[PDB]
């Protein structure tokens, strides 16, 4: 069966792991647990297709920035995650996108932009500005809450749709 290799990227603390663990394990992790690099896999149904989703969950922290090139080689699609209450994370998106393109030697790598933590009243990044960013990249935008699981499947499964359409 098709295996889609998805890589979750973005600044520290935005919810990469929370998104990942929601998808794979159906639990919200409220714990503080910075990532170095973790791999997950789950058989899922996407648009009727029973397939394997591999997720590589990556570090947002400064010190595991040198690891990026390797995982950006190997991934097929990238969830570029920021948090809608953290405008710095939204700005940091651009650097993750550019790095992915550099490594893959391609301006058109399967990606999605994900505004996570939409459950939080304290939004600082407007949905419109994030849609606009995604549009400037020619990729889908998905808003999510890893807390409630709202949009979680949408985020990973829209990325699988991008990989299929490349
Ligand atoms: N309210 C809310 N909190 C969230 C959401 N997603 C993650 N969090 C919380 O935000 C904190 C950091 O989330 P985590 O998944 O560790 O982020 P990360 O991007 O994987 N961190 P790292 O870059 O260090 O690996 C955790 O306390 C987590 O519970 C969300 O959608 N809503
Ligand atoms: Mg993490």
């Amino acid at each position: 069966m098709t295996e889609y290799k998805l890589v979750v990227v973005g600044a520290g603390g935005v919810g990469k792991s929370a998104l990942t663990i929601q998808l794979i394990q159906n639990h919200f992790v409220d714990e503080y647990d910075p990532t170095i690099e973790d791999s997950y896999r789950k058989q899922v149904v996407i648009d009727g297709e029973t397939c394997l989703l591999d997720i590589l969950d990556t570090a947002g922290q400064e010190e595991y920035s040198a690891m990026r090139d390797q995982y950006m080689r190997t991934g097929e699609g990238f969830l570029c995650v920021f948090a809608i209450n953290n405008t710095k994370s939204f700005e940091d998106i651009h650097q993750y996108r550019e790095q992915i393109k550099r490594v893959k030697d391609s301006d058109d790598v399967p990606m999605v932009l994900v505004g996570n933590k939409c459950d939080l009243a304290a939004r600082t990044v407007e949905s419109r500005q994030a849609q606009d960013l995604a549009r400037s990249y020619g990729i889908p935008y998905i808003e999510t809450s890893a807390k409630t699981r709202q949009g979680v499947e949408d985020a990973f499964y829209t990325l699988v749709r991008e990989i299929r359409q490349h």
